[PDB]
């Protein structure tokens, strides 16, 4: 039941010989052990096509201050909240986001009688991702980032643990999210790794991108069965060809810009456009002076590519 | 009728033994009760398609400072405005917007003779929303967020109330907005839950989504009654099929992404496309030469989808 | 002809018993009168379709400091420039933009011998607008916001005047701008109201939005006078309908998010698409088993709508 | 060869009776003369269609501090670098960008033995521009802005000079950039006027726009020299009409907004559309059963517009 | 094995006669030598079409503080981490990004017993690039930036070295990146010149602009060898030519904005069009009153352009 006056007197006289610039140890030749417990709360996913996933994480850093220990016999307080600029706290940062991460300290530290210190932090940053889009829509992403100390190497401060959990609502929207994190020993200090794996789901909206690949397909075989007596055919074919190539342009603006392998949808569209153009050329050449063969080739190639797509299919 | 000199003296000598880092209580073993009165002022709606609603709220925090009580006998001032960095105030935040909420303190606190303190705050944040598009064009959105203390748990500071009102303009902008908020007890402290539910008002701007379905329904059913003597029947069937599939492609781009269940319009149109394609395939197979039974069943399937669509109709 | 040393001596000893947190009045029970002179400098109009106009205004606040009066007999200075953080100034803000307006105090206050103080401020904020699109593309907007004190109510500080002017270059670019501003008495203090009225010009570039409609009108009535012999008519028409319904979606994207009345362009496009669909159905049923009648109906409806548009026409 | 110790001693005792809030003059009734030397380094051009050109400029302000003069007899230092918050420097700003210019001071001031002070500044601001698109694609723009003291009027501080230069790599791509600079005298003190004139280059990619102008020209002339025996002439004329109007729309989507006058190419294509439609309706009348007059009118108008276009043609 | 108390005592008494505004030299008439070691970590190339590449670099500045030398005999500390606002550090900046680079000092400095000081910095800035489009899609970019001291010239501070390395993952993604950096001597002090060269990799996705040309080429050369007896030849030529105009319009939207040369592919296409259209004209006009000649010229010039492209062809 500590009253205001004694908490005031304590706060006046509990950092007497304390310098927040010095790691709180009785022997400074050894590292200070900091534990981390991380929770991935949300993902943005806006620029995931360009290779950047904007995620938010919550950290609970825990360490031991060996200079701010007291006992209730003299100060009947079991714990306190102390601002971040009054005592030593470690500065953490993640690779490739130093300049685009505001890092405003707003959560005070919580310090116990025996020196245990807990600090709350939240990071909102881009984690770069590598895209495997051979099967599209069902692209797969792998992401990685490393947390490190802003000022301390392995001989000055070390991550004693690194655990990650999830809010259970990461994978609720069009992603299978699987994470793993553990502490590594980097060249310039102790690092905490964080690896994410995102696998797109089978949403109807994502599969709508297949319909164009259907349309042209129909239109393609639909050049064959037309008024061959009329020259309209060649013109019609040309028209289709144009549309197809234009669509490919628009298509390239959606595909993950840089995949480990070329997506099969693009190859199918290229094949269809090439076949339509050659069909127009062939019909006009015949008019100057194959059907079943063209249909057989189309069927063979399309079935091979669809079989590959089924092979790479996920559920 | 306090003059400038006596208010100057009071301001000089009214925080003598006061530390703003300490909750203003005479017994600190119990939580400080903070009451909140909230008003949802505006909505953005821009990114509601992605699943984020950007709202602005005005908060009136009210608590009791037990160390700044005075009486008019010695200080003829009934109330004062004192800056946010002179006396203790609680820092509030909302889930999932810690790192994208500027939180600039610009309104001073108002303190009465007996310690009653009122503070004004304004938050402008993204409240994540979940979309149900079963009845699209009309969609339903549910949004939720929680307010919490940056620094205090249930044993150090508690929300004694949580009330919300509106500006009477949220309803006007093409949305039925209904909200409900109350104080909860979370795992890590007292929380203020705020829940929003947005339905979409009826607009004549949804003939854009009704007309195509009606016209395509009529065209599709009219394929049965044609100059069946003419082979053009299969031509009409194919052209209608392509038109339907192109419409599917266009439509799928204006449905919400994270839809809980597939919208009914999509099912109606995709089934109509299936029907027309089956009709064309049957016509061509007959020309070159179970189908009828399936078509008969299909019409019933469309009747089922249309009944579900009308059952979910709003006003 | 005051020298550096006497201005130095003055600046050292002219805020002796002054607290910038107190209103500079000899009797603090009465309000402090602050006069405002505003000027709308520029408009953005980028997001005006979404219902937000971004304007920049210049303010000249003028009040009387009843505690910093001096006379040239002792200090040969007629006036001074004193930084904003040395003497009391009122904090002003506007509705619905508290969280997205960066308060950078960069202009010093100008204080005369008799206490008159002038301060320069510049605000850059969104002002929400209500749209009327009954006549489109010649849409009309009404916008409105209020200025208020951050920290003072009617019994503490009051706007003694509120006057606005314009830079004369507001209406030079595709808008007729009319403004009006006066001081009101709000529930929570004195308010300064600012009302804008924007009316779009007749820019011939804007008129191209009517060009697509004309394309269809032609194609539409260009369905009857064709090689009807070729049942394909049905097909051409179905193409037309598809095109119209793919346009209408983009147009709905273009239209103002919400209008007090439904724009006529949308209704006309809906009618044209409907007529095209019925034309297809009619040719189909006729082939299973009007031209001049269809033309008369189209002419009547179009003339009625254009007559309503001309009735609503302004300038 | 001044050592560390004597520079330390100098820095300690060279602002003894110096207030940075007072203009450094021995007679403060007269203005302080500040000289400016500006260099336009880069332009952004991204929003130049909307009328905003984002430019970066480097300023070297020069003035004379009459209170920080010393001689090497007592302080063997010829010049020093002193931070911006130790001595008086003038605050400069530009019109219509006060709220969207960071204005971070990062370059120290260079002060010589006799008081001459040089300061570096870099502005990155939008400068509103007026577009003249009569000649398209060779559109031309004019921009202007003014620099002014944040805190001083003509009787307290004046610009003694205002010179400008370019970066020598400014007009090297797609623009003929010209500049002018002079010291005006407004109602709120001395002003520094900066005027820019941008003229688009003759990049052959832009000349691609002229290809359609000839195509649709060829097509209109071509309508007459065809198998007029076939009534299809109506169909072909309607086709060129529809294509021309569709183009007109697409091009209008490219023309700059708020243009001073309607571009010539727009009128050319409008008249070509009119000619095509007139020919189509004339052929329809012929089928129902002025030609040479229409051809003469069209040739005259098109040749007049082309002569004009080529008259303004640059290079 | 230094304990907390002696490090506290050291930090209290190791900046006794130190001014962080003074370069840490014993003879200040000579420059202070600062070494740099740079690493381009990532690049964004989102706006690379506009000519701006956004790269992130990591710097390790190294210099010698001649005033903070101590020895272990009195202070058993071999090195220390000291904040950036306790001792002198140089301010570095790069050309043309002063106003769009946050520059937050977050990494402390590491100082050794003998005065060697290291500092960590990270810059995230745009580096302007020049585009060569002669080989399309295999465009080549050249970029350059210059690092300099915010406050020091060649007689006050100098870059003793300037070395750059790479993270080895720059070129992993659709770019050949080759850097080079060395120190220069500019007119405003020592400079660090950084040069980049980007050359797009030869993918298959970047070979979908080959097919549209090739096919078109054939089509264009297939206008001559046709059933010339059939007058429809001219109609097919108009169809292909309209396709050509549409494809030219599409392609003009993909080229880099400001290329030094004229993209060869764009040339090929536009020239093929103009000459084929002239051939069709020639045919119709002559009938109103060459084929092989136009085919020969088209082949000659198209092959000349293709060879000109193959010349610079990369892999
Ligand atoms: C320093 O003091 C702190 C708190 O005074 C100690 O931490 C607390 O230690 C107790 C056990 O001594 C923990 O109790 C256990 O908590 C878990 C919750 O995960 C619960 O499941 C168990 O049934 C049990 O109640 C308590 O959680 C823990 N709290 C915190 C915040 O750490 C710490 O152990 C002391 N260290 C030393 C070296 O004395
Ligand atoms: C501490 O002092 C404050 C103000 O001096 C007290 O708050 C005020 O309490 C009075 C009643 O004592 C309230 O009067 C009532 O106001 C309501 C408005 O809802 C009105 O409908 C009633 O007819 C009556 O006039 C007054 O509103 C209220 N004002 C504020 C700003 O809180 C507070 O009760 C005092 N606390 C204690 C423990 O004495
Ligand atoms: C306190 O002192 C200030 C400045 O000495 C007084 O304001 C000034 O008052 C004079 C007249 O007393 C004004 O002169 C007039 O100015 C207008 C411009 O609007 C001009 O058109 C007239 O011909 C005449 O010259 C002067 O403008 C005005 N200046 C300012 C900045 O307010 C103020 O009246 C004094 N107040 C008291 C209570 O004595
Ligand atoms: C106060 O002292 C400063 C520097 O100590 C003087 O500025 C410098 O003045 C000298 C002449 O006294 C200038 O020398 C000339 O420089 C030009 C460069 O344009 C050169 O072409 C000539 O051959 C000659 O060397 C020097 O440039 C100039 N430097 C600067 C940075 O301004 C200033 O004149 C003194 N003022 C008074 C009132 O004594
Ligand atoms: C001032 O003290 C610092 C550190 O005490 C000295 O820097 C260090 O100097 C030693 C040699 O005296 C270097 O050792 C060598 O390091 C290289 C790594 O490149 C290694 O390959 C060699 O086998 C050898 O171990 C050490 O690297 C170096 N460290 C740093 C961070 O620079 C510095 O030389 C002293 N200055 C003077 C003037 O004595
Ligand atoms: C949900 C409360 N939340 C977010 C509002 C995060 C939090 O404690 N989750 C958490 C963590 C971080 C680790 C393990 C287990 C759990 C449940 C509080 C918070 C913590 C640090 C910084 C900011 C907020
Ligand atoms: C409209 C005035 N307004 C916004 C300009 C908000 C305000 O009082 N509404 C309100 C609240 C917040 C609670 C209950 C009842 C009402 C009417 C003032 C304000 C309050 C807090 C923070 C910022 C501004
Ligand atoms: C044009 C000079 N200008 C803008 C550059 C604005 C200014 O005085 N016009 C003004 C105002 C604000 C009210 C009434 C009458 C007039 C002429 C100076 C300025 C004023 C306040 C803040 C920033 C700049
Ligand atoms: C190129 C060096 N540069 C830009 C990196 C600008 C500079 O000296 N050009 C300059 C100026 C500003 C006026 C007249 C003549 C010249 C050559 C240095 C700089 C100057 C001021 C502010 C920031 C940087
Ligand atoms: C990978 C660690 N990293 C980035 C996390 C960069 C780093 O040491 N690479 C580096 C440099 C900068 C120069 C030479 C050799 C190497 C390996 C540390 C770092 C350095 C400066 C600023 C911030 C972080």
């Amino acid at each position: 039941c500590w009253t205001y006056e004694e908490e005031y007197y304590f706060r006046s006289n509990f950092l007497q010989q304390y310098n927040k610039d010095i790691r709180p140890l009785n022997d400074l030749s050894k590292p200070i052990s900091v534990g981390i417990h991380l929770e991935i709360a949300k993902m943005n996913d806006f620029n995931l096509a360009e290779g950047r996933l904007k995620i938010q994480t919550y950290l609970i850093l825990q360490w031991y201050d060996e200079k701010i220990f007291w006992n209730e016999s003299t100060y009947p307080i079991p714990k306190l909240m102390v601002s971040s600029k009054k005592i030593w706290s470690p500065a953490i940062s993640v690779y490739y986001t130093e300049n685009e991460m505001d890092s405003k300290d707003q959560f005070q530290m919580e310090i116990y009688k025996n020196g245990s210190v807990h600090q709350w932090k939240s990071f909102y940053f881009n984690i770069l991702c590598d895209v495997n889009a051979r099967a599209f829509p069902f692209d797969k992403y792998t992401c990685e980032t490393m947390f490190y100390f802003n000022d301390y190497d392995i001989q000055t401060a070390i991550f004693s643990s690194f655990r990650c959990i999830s809010s259970t609502d990461l994978s609720r929207k069009a992603w299978y999210v699987s994470f793993s994190c553990d502490t590594k020993i980097g060249e310039e200090g102790s690092l905490g790794q964080l690896s994410l794996k995102l696998v797109r789901k089978v949403s109807l909206q994502c599969l709508s991108v297949l319909l164009p690949l259907f349309i042209f397909f129909i239109l393609n075989i639909m050049i064959g069965y037309l008024p061959i007596e009329s020259g309209e055919k060649v013109t019609f074919a040309t028209t289709v060809f144009l549309s197809n190539v234009i669509y490919i342009d628009n298509l390239s603006k959606q595909l993950p810009k840089e995949s480990s392998e070329i997506p099969l949808i693009f190859l199918c569209h290229i094949f269809l456009a090439f076949l339509s153009g050659l069909s127009a050329v062939g019909t006009i050449i015949t008019s100057k002076i194959i059907l079943y063969i063209m249909t057989f080739i189309s069927i063979l190639c399309a079935l091979v590519f669809t079989s590959l797509f089924f092979e790479s299919f996920l559920d």
